[PDB]
């Protein structure tokens, strides 16, 4: 079922396809999005280079890594880690509200995610549960949309900037630890009724450090709303953490030169050479995708 | 209660779809848990049955029957065996033409009624929008419907909200899409905002003319449905039956062929007069209509 080095094997998405697939060379598992380019309307073309870009400069533990693109006329694939453990909704669904304890370690992993995205002036500007996946580890991979959005949205007001994500990151602390949304109702209106006075049902078993930090994110004026790096520094944030405090991510330097894998890749007929011309080009082509995929 | 339960066809609130035991005659029945349901679901819930008691036009579902106890509510209604309008849109693709008209001004109708008496759906989509054995409109997700005002912050109350709706859904019948996409909200606000949208190469002059009386960004510039009621694309095909606001038909709780069969099942006329002239929609109400088919 052969597309560059990767036997296909399940589909598990579709709506653009999402096959489940093995890297012929080193055997391991990821994730394919096969895209019909031919099939796209201007601004999703637009959405979807833009989100390419993306995918090729981020390199944080619970963003998705991309491994390869592979582009042809019509169609696009792009070959990604693969997030065994599904959505975050879903597991919410599946054992109700996280206990403040769990909540926190998924939500330090996501808000330093996207502050990653933040310090790279990438803003997420559309952040959801439908979003957030698991891996093997229960770690937070990043990869419907209407409780999510700030006032804004509603105001007509702009919609560009950072602390479009700040709120959002507000609605899913609520989601994560009570397992429902801030701000709901049975339609649009009642939804935007809501989120503009911006009261939120506070469940009595939520401790005090929690409203207090979701009251740093849910501020309804934009320009009043922490940074992340602020956030970074709350309480809550940090209760079970007294000696690593949350800090902006630092990534840390390339290594295009790791022998055990160069080695390895020698042998299956690559050579030195475009190894590192693939790596210091940033290529993504299947010599870079082997090369990253070796990591694992 | 009186009716026995068949398949379930709903959840999520439950929809089950059944026989009334007396006449034999299929209905569905939304089961509801209060005790689940918050404040203002309740609320919404408890308008809902003010409206649907009310509305008797041939393409909003009928309700029958409501059997009230203090945990649980069911609804008895009229049950469209043929589906939501959405799904056989992406199964058949776009409407001609002629077919759209046909469904449309059903639609149109339907609404315009509401309106007659003072109520606004407020919330229109084509997951609302089913169809009966004849593939009749029977009314019963949302952001592409939603009007400018929504994004203005602007009050979102009046029937022109329905309008502006209306338009979305005549546009997506004849062309199988949405005017306004975009794979995000803030791509389909800055879309509606600017109230722009494709037009495709095969519709109508007539067509586009009537999206342009319905899709109009500024609230208080909009048609009354009883206008648009009048226009060109609306009528082809029906040049002796221009469409025109729905007429009720008047109270008919006398009718003796099912008033004896009633007394038998040892029903007084007595009852009977009170339960439909006070529009109880208690069993002996349920029974009377479901009797008349």
């Amino acid at each position: 079922p052969h597309i560059g080095n990767y036997r296909l094997l399940k589909t598990i998405g579709k709506g653009a396809k999402v096959k489940l697939a093995r890297h012929i060379l080193t055997g391991k598992e990821v994730a394919v999005k096969i895209i019909d380019k031919t099939q796209l309307n201007s601004s999703s073309l637009q959405k979807l280079f833009r989100e390419v870009r993306i995918m090729k400069v981020l390199n944080h533990p619970n963003i998705v890594k991309l491994f390869e693109v592979i582009e042809t006329e019509k169609t696009l694939y792009l070959v990604m880690e693969y997030a065994s453990g599904g959505e975050v909704f879903d597991y919410l669904v599946a054992h109700g509200r996280m206990k403040e304890k769990e909540a926190r370690a998924k939500f330090r992993q996501i808000v330093s995610a996207v502050q990653y995205c933040h310090q790279k002036f990438i803003v997420h500007r559309d952040l959801k549960a439908e979003n957030l996946l698991l891996d093997a580890d229960m770690n937070i991979k990043i990869a419907g949309s209407p409780p999510y959005a700030a006032p804004e949205l509603f105001q007509g007001k702009k919609y560009d900037g950072p602390e479009v994500d700040v709120w959002s990151l507000g609605v899913i602390l609520y989601t994560l630890v009570s397992g429902s949304l801030p701000f709901d109702g049975q339609n649009l209106k009642e939804l935007r009724e809501r989120v503009l006075r911006g009261k939120y049902r506070i469940p009595f078993y939520m401790s005090t450090d929690c409203e207090n930090l979701l009251k740093k994110f849910l501020i309804l004026n934009p320009s009043k709303r922490g940074t992340l790096e602020q956030i970074m520094k709350d309480r809550w944030m940090n209760v079970g953490h007294e000696d690593d405090e949350l800090k902006p991510y630092v990534e840390p330097l390339p290594d295009y030169k790791d022998p055990r894998r160069t080695e390895l890749m020698v042998s299956m007929g690559y050579t030195r050479e475009e190894i590192q011309d693939s790596l210091v080009g940033q290529r993504y082509n299947e010599v870079m995708a082997t090369y990253l995929l070796l990591g694992y």
